[PDB]
């Protein structure tokens, strides 16, 4: 089983989770507790699963990615009390009724992955809400969601926002999204990328990475933004910006990464040169509309796996990447495992947080708390052998003083 | 023309935001009856945001930031400009103070400040000041963590406006900012390889991280050092090494500091230091390096080279440290980018524009950058250089502000 | 269409040389009457290259360098073209050289060899194949030092063009050629990070320099080992670390070989890694790492990942393995980016064309690949590329060619 | 003084020059011996010029560009026994007459920069050539004007070109000349790079060095080339490239570093931008054209030391770098410390492999005889504490034999 198998390649290279799992398997903190997880599910979530589990927790999965029939991580999950509920096809109805499943369970806590879970739990299982004591949701989208939801004064559960952490610094550089990502593009293309135009649409902390990793293969890259301080950003970086709808007539490459809809248009398609190639690292597929191209296109036909082609009315065939999912998720390995690993420990104090916390907490979103990004940064470099200064008297003094040295 | 207005001359054609902040307010005169009071590194380009003022209607005050980096010809020619200068490259420290006293004495209604002295001076020493003074806009890290001190105490009275932490504090700390005339200063005055060596950056803030990525840009081996283990841990991820400066002395080639902190390096740790090791500080105060203990515990001390003091120690070894310990960049160098200060300052105006504006209903207390104020430069930005951006539709903006 | 046309088809639209050449001698058809035998790794690009060789008129004769990297539907679908297909993905290695003799009894006019083995069987145990051999186009620097061996020992009777060693294996060899694919090949068979690990990169020849400076660009600490001293000092002038391998296992991370040479890992260097090692190999053979000696001092050998094989040891430490010891961009990795294969071939067919051309002036000895062919070949890129470039002055050829 | 000072700085950092005076200053195998040298002169090469005279050769030099009337570096070299012949001004009669003075002491080897003093000899002082034993030549534009001169027949000495040896790509190096350059062009106008369009006329060793540089200063780097294989090399590294008259409407700097002359023409000049700046990396200061700016300038005027003003009939105003004169020595301060000590070590094993060879060679251009270069290599790893491998006897057998190990 190349799920087993890689998922004890991944335990092997998940230092902090098994710090964690060594330090509190034993008191199993989260014993009687019930956490919800609706997340893509490969085997490094796999892991973050089983790492709850080995602290007591009833895990419940929803994965949002379809899976075969007898998916190896999903076995390997149920066979270790793991409940995982999953979806053969990008059926709606099918992924809906997951998430109900997973609600059905009743969860202490939910590990939200868009925040999907969440939104449908105030909308649609009251009942659920009761007993739900905290949410932890990991992506820009699901806070972006949940913090409008608290904004009509519908939230009714804290959250915590582990996205906007000191380190998701770390989950979007250049070496965590913004090379997972290209790898994807690469490995299924085998094309050059430098000297290539690659047009980035969006400079936030997603865009940005992907960005600097295009130059770094030696593309000439083009950034299209909507807010005037990205946009000088990306210019101060070295890279040109242009509206969308210039960018794509010299375009080679176009990279979505700004967690909106319609980012490319009818007319903006039609510009693309014959074959362009494009791809979404936003969270949801709306970026580039591919009902949009389905409905435009003269045909549609498979060009490599993970790669639909479209010959357009201009007679030009344009690319698709992972039919406009999160290529890097989609269409390849996600995210180094030690950055998932990272990811994770923030996920699971997070979740400990909110067990300690939630009755002293608000319905409100929370950004996560600094103690935790201390506590995770010491054991990062307790497992890597590192040893850093420390402040002394003399300093300490210095730092919170006025007057000078002199 | 003379030197002093020669150099001006040459910076203020790549000034575009100054240039188009003059026009712009041309006719109004915002600043009219006002005194702008500066403490700055005087050259031609902070001349050129004081000439600025002056268009403005501000009547304008300045003093040196330090007596050492003050350029007389450019000093000279603000003066046949109609502005007021005290300042005159001195080492003489008391005359230094003395005419920070005489900024003071002309009682600026707004102060731009570097490193907080002004403002110390104006809460502590001559509280006259405190009869006109309406707000501070403080441009370095060194300078906001003293004032809030200051506020902690209890003894600020008017608003502070850090330009420093800022969306665009990205840009001026930037590897091509402050990362790269760091790195000119110091090539500049040894000539020495940077590929290959050992490159010790003390502090991995937005200073230090510009430095450690100019310095990994031109082939050394990077180690940081740190005692925020959130930072060191974003070293490690940026691919530096990262571990205590007792071990990191014991091989580096070249130490910068970038800490704002003082005695980050120890007799010890010096003691450490091979023969031949270069020190510089990119820090606002020459206490980063320590160099009172340098010039006690060395044999010999000489001038290497310009800019370069030699010590030799106890254990027969010498190190050499670049501009006296005092901020490399500026001692020894250009400071930063004509286009970098170019921003810098227009953000600068504003803030005093915006303290003119709103000081009135802001606390004694220190105020990040009003965001709306970052936006308003990045688009004088974009038009200054013909950029075109996009605009959000409507669908997108309600798909933005919807949870569904 | 089936899936071995599909990669095909979509390998044709990024190869524009090929198609060039192609429209180029449709008419003409150069090799007419002329058997080319080919071995080499079969997958769509190399492919693209056999049916551009047959619409030259060519009868082509392929054979996969290794059975396992055969792609049993690209085979299928070169069949279906009419080219003469002897290769089937097996481990079986009497049935890999049975089809090694399957092409050679064919009698092929030229060699396109990946390896020198065709051409080294050719000459030592099926010399009828000389009754009829008239060139060798060799890719590999493996097989250009063989054939050189071959030729030393006064065995070697054709010339052999060697299209390895050109102006243009700075492309082929570049961080974007080899490198990328090596590092592509690596990260997508362990998703491991790759920034602040320790990469050892085996030897600094073009492969091990394309394959380091990759992987600084990835934020790797790169470590490179060598045994000539002017490699290693232009390592370090690239600011990389260079120590010996002995030193080099206890901290690493990665272990590249690329050297071309056999055990580059000793047994003790073997025992030296820290558990969790990661080795593969990016030279022709799987000789530089010794899988053998893996197999005989490991205590548990298992398949931790495809791809990777475990080898738990003595020490009770665990290192992976990628690809069996294999050429790990070509084994487990999609080989070279497509348009970089795309003037690779070029170069091949304008050396087999120069072969037909000029074989009978040519002594058998290996010959560098003739310099007009890599401006011919630049020049059609540029023309597909639709550059223009300048063009001398007759002042500036007297000006050149002067010493006044 | 700031010369005796400097070349107190550069022999702390200059391990090889170092080691090549402890090793042969006891023993002196050049005394008895005239050297006679045409080159930059500063700190660096003066050291150069001192360790010859450490191992007892009469060192005789002219200096190419302009020194102060005191200058120290000048004055402590002849402090200790050097004869410098120096010029005050960019006057070429001095500058002859300078060649010639050194030629007046016989030299038994000499050490050239460009080729001057070698074409010199063989053109007007044939009585010099008699007792001139062999030449080391330095530069491109040297060794190219030396083997034109052998293939007219007319060379009557051996000559080694240092230029081409396994180094030459450590000394135009992105980090040699690359760096060194760009410091010129930054210190001498402060201006931005990032961003900036940079064009950079040829794309050989120096120049690809250049290009290179300024990529990772952020720039938009153009090559412009007239070989096709340059062309396509600067293409694959991910630049652009164009004809020249259509780079320089774009330019915000342009770079020169062919070797060649005139590559930039009035028309080119007449379509820069206003505020564009122009520089030459190239040996002789004909590749930006400076007598067409003088003559088209409506004025000229100093801008900053080091940067001519050229305002132009279209009412634009360029400026010029150094007069059009070799940037980084010009106006910088030409190569790291470490770098010269390589390339000068070379070129000290080259003069004793000439004084050791001089009558067995014939009179025509060599390349620097590998054992050279792996002594300096071999020495340069000992300065610096490295140890590499070495191959093991099996590995031996294996390189040279054509059998497979299985
Ligand atoms: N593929 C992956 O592994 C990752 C995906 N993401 C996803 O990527 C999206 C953005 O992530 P962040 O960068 O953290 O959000 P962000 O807010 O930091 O950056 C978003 C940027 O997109 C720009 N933008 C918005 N609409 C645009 C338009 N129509 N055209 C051009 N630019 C536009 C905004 O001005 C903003 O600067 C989210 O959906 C997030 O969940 C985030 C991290 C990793
Ligand atoms: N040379 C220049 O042009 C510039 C100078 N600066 C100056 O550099 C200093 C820092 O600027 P920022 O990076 O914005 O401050 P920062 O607060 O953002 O970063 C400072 C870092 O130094 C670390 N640190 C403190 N003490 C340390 C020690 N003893 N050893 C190692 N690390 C230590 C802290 O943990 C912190 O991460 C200030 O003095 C600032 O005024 C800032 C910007 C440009
Ligand atoms: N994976 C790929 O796609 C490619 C593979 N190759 C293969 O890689 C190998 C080398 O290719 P090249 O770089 O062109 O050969 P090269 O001769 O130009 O460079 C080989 C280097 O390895 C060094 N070396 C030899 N033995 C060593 C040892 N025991 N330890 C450390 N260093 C050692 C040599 O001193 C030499 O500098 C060959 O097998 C070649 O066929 C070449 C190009 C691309
Ligand atoms: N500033 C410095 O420190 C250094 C200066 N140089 C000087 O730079 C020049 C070139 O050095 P190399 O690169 O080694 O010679 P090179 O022969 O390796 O490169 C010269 C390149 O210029 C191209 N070229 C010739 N004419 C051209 C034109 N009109 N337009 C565009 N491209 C053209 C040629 O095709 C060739 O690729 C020589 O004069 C050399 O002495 C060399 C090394 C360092
Ligand atoms: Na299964
Ligand atoms: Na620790
Ligand atoms: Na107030
Ligand atoms: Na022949
Ligand atoms: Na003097
Ligand atoms: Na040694």
């Amino acid at each position: 089983n190349t799920g087993e198998m890689k998922i004890n390649w991944v335990s092997r290279y998940m230092p902090l989770l098994n710090k964690i799992a060594e330090e509190y398997s034993r008191e199993k903190p989260l014993s009687g507790f019930t956490v919800g997880m609706s997340i893509h599910l490969e085997a490094k979530t796999a892991y973050l699963a089983i790492t709850l589990s080995k602290l007591g927790a009833k895990v419940v999965i929803t994965g949002s990615n379809p899976l075969s029939t007898q998916d190896d991580v999903a076995e390997a999950l149920r066979s270790k009390g793991i409940t995982v509920y999953a979806r053969r096809t990008h059926d709606e109805s099918i992924y809906r009724e997951n998430l109900m499943k997973v609600l059905d369970e009743r969860p202490d806590f939910i590990i939200d992955d868009g925040g999907d879970l969440t939104v449908i739990s105030h909308t649609e299982r009251e009942e659920v809400l009761e007993n739900l004591k905290g949410v932890s949701e990991e992506t820009t989208t699901g806070v972006r969601r949940l913090k409008a939801l608290e904004e009509t004064g519908k939230l009714r559960v804290p959250v915590i926002a582990v996205n906007d952490s000191k380190m998701k610094y770390l989950f979007d550089n250049r070496y965590g999204t913004g090379q997972s990502t290209w790898d994807a593009i690469m490995r299924n293309t085998n094309l050059l990328v430098a000297g290539k135009n690659v047009v980035v649409a969006g400079y936030g902390w997603c865009g940005r990475g992907i960005a600097l990793r295009a130059a770094g293969l030696g593309a000439r890259v083009i950034v299209t933004e909507v807010d005037p301080v990205k946009a000088v950003e990306a210019i101060m970086d070295g890279f040109t910006v242009m509206p969308m709808k210039e960018a794509v007539k010299i375009a080679d490459f176009v990279i979505t990464a700004s967690g909106n809809t319609d980012v490319l248009s009818k007319e903006d398609i039609l510009s693309l040169k014959d074959g362009a190639v494009l791809a979404n690292a936003g969270h949801f597929n709306v970026e580039i509309p591919v009902r949009v191209l389905e409905e435009i296109a003269v045909e549609k036909f498979e060009a490599r796996p993970n790669v639909t082609g479209y010959t357009l009315e201009n007679g030009k065939t344009v690319f698709l990447l992972a039919e406009g999912r999160l290529v890097n998720l989609a269409a390849g390995d996600g995210h180094p495992v030690e950055i998932m690993d990272l990811s994770f420990a923030l996920q699971i104090f997070a979740v400990l947080y909110l067990l300690e916390n939630h009755r002293k907490m608000s319905p409100k979103v929370y950004m996560l708390p600094d103690e935790i990004d201390e506590r995770v940064a010491r054991m990062k470099l307790d497992s890597l052998g590192v040893k850093i200064d420390e402040l002394t008297e003399k300093q300490r003094r210095y730092l919170r003083s006025w007057q000078h040295h002199h």
